[PDB]
C-alpha cells in the first residue's frame, strides 16, 4: 500500500472515488437496477483518458452529487473535502417550458468560461450515449420509455451539445464518437 | 456519509477502488501517460452494467493486479482484503511462442467453469477495443505502434476472443459491440 511519489492520481482522487460511491450508494440508473456509481466510474476513466487534471478526473466523479444528492449542502462538503476548484466545476455543469430549459442550459455551456466544465460535460454525454447504444441493442426501442422526452426531443438535445462540445474545443476523440453513436441512434 | 442498508456495490467494492488505485498508481496505460486506473475503472463500470456482482466488479478492478503488480503476493493481499473468490477470478483471468502461448489462453477460456471469469474477460477485452478504436481517431495507425504483436494477429486474437464468448454466453449487449468495433479497426 505505498503511496508512489506526486502521481497524478493521487489521493485525493481516491478520496473522491470513494465519496462519490457512498454518496451515491442507493442511486440507479433511471429505469433500471445499476448502481448509479457505474456511470461516474466511467465518466471519470473517459476524462482521465483525455488527458483529464486531478480536479477534473474528480469534478467528473461528481458531477452528479449536487443535483443528485444533497444540493448546496453536498457543495459544501465537496469544497470542504475537494477544494473550490472541484467545486465550482461541478456547480457550473449543474443545471419552465422544457425546450426553454434545454435552451437556457445549452447558451450556459456555449458561454461559459472554463474549459474544464466542458471537458466533464463531453464526457458524461458520451457516456450516456454509449449507455443508450448498449441498452438499444438489448432491449430496442423500449428503452425510450425510461426517459422525459420523446425520441425526437432527445436526439435533438444531443445533436446541439455536439455542436456545442465542437465549438468549445472538446476533445475530438469524444465528439468524433458522439457524431458517430447520434447517427446510429437516429436509425 | 451514511453507509447505506446493503448497497448492491458496497464497503468491500470501495475498499477495492482505493486499492486498485493505489496499486497502480505509477502505471500507465502503454504508450502513453494516461494513468492505468482509468482502464480499471471503465472494466468495473462495464461490469457493472451487465448486472455483475460485487465479487465480480472487485475482480473487474482488479483482474490486472496479478500480472501486473506483484503476482503472488499481491494475489495473497486479494485473498486477505477481498476474499478467495475474488482472487479466484482474478487468477483465473490472468494469463513459448506467441501463437501458441494464445491458443492456449483461448482454450483455457473456453474450458472456464467460471461465468464471473468471461464476464470479467469480456468487459477487459471490450474497453481494450474501445480504446483502440478512440486512439485510431486520434493518431491514425500510429496507434499500432504500441503493441508486441502485428495488427493482422491483434485483429485474429480479437475474433477468437469473440468466438468463445459467444459460445460462453457473454452478455450480448458486450458481444454486439465488440463485433461492431473489430470490424471497424480492421478497415
Ligand atoms: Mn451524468
Ligand atoms: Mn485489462
Amino acid at each position: 500500500q505505498v503511496d508512489s511519489y506526486r502521481p497524478k492520481l493521487g489521493k485525493k482522487f481516491n478520496e473522491a472515488l470513494v465519496f462519490a460511491s457512498e454518496l451515491h450508494a442507493e442511486q440507479r440508473r433511471k429505469g433500471t437496477e445499476i448502481p448509479y456509481i457505474t456511470h461516474l466510474l466511467a465518466v471519470a476513466s473517459i476524462i482521465g483518458e483525455c488527458g483529464g487534471s486531478e480536479v477534473e478526473v474528480i469534478a467528473g466523479l461528481l458531477h452528479d452529487s449536487v443535483e443528485d444528492q444533497g444540493g448546496q449542502e453536498t457543495l459544501e462538503i465537496i469544497k470542504q473535502k475537494f477544494g473550490n476548484e472541484v467545486a465550482e466545476i461541478v456547480l457550473e455543469c449543474s443545471d419552465p417550458p422544457w425546450k426553454e430549459r434545454k435552451t437556457a442550459y445549452l447558451n450556459h455551456l456555449k458561454e461559459s468560461k472554463n474549459q474544464s466544465v466542458i471537458l466533464v460535460s463531453s464526457a458524461d454525454k458520451l457516456h450516456n450515449l454509449r449507455s443508450i447504444k448498449s441498452d438499444l441493442s438489448e432491449i430496442g426501442d423500449l428503452v425510450w420509455n425510461r426517459f422525459s422526452a420523446s425520441k425526437e426531443e432527445t436526439i435533438w438535445y444531443y445533436r446541439e451539445l455536439l455542436k456545442i462540445y465542437k465549438v468549445k474545443n472538446a476533445p475530438k476523440r469524444l465528439t468524433i464518437e458522439m457524431e458517430e453513436i447520434i447517427g446510429f441512434i437516429a436509425k
